[PDB]
């Protein structure tokens, strides 16, 4: 494909989730940051794709599955067929890219959204595409027990602004926290 797109929140040490969930109680402002983000798309009757692990649409309720709006990827090496709600399954990074470039799909998807876990993270982030991280750093210390990849900053550069990501810090349930774009050019 073009450019991967990758977004996720961390708190100060990386830390990404805890206990199959996340690490911190609910921010309003951060989750339709992420809906908004993931589910826009510029171009008509085209649709995002998001891919993800399997510990992480499990993570979604139930009820909530699959992200309205958008064409929900699970990888997975041990599951045979798409968990109920997914569209498609993958065994690998590789296999979901050149499903995105199939035919059937080729025409039915704008951007492609990396939602993780840990190892999508890092597989996106070694494939040599074109590939821009948005990062929700929240300013806090929530004990975790699962942790974003470290990021190559030779690799990918801080952008200073970017259209539509406010640049000052945040704060929100007294919490404060700021967006930041990186941005990896092959
Ligand atoms: N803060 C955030 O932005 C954010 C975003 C997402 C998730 N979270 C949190 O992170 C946790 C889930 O993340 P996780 O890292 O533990 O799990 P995960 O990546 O969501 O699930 C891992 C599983 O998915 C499959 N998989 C993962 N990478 C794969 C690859 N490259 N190729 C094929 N299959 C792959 C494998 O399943 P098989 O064993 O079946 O092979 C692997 O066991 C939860 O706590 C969730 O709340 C936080
Ligand atoms: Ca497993």
């Amino acid at each position: 494909v073009r450019s991967l797109n990758s977004i996720v929140a961390v708190c100060q040490n990386m830390g990404i989730g805890k206990d199959g969930n996340l690490p911190w109680p609910p921010l309003r402002n951060e989750y339709k940051y992420f809906q908004r983000m993931t589910s826009t798309s510029h171009v008509e009757g085209k649709q995002n794709a998001v891919i993800m692990g399997k510990k992480t649409w499990f993570s979604i309720p139930e009820k909530n599955r699959p992200l309205k709006d958008r064409i929900n990827i699970v990888l997975s090496r041990e599951l045979k067929e798409a968990p109920k709600g997914a569209h498609y399954l993958s065994k690998s990074l590789d296999d979901a890219l050149a499903l995105l470039d199939s035919p059937e799909l080729k025409s039915k998807v704008d951007m492609v959204w990396i939602v993780g876990g840990t190892a999508v993270y890092k597989a996106a982030m070694e494939k040599p595409i074109n590939h821009r991280l948005f990062v929700t750093r929240i300013l806090h210390e929530f004990e975790s027990d699962t942790f974003f990849p470290e990021i190559d900053y030779k690799d990918f550069k801080l952008l200073t602004e970017y259209p539509g990501v406010p640049a000052d810090i945040q704060e929100e349930d007294g919490i404060q926290y700021k967006f930041e774009v990186y941005q990896k050019s092959v």
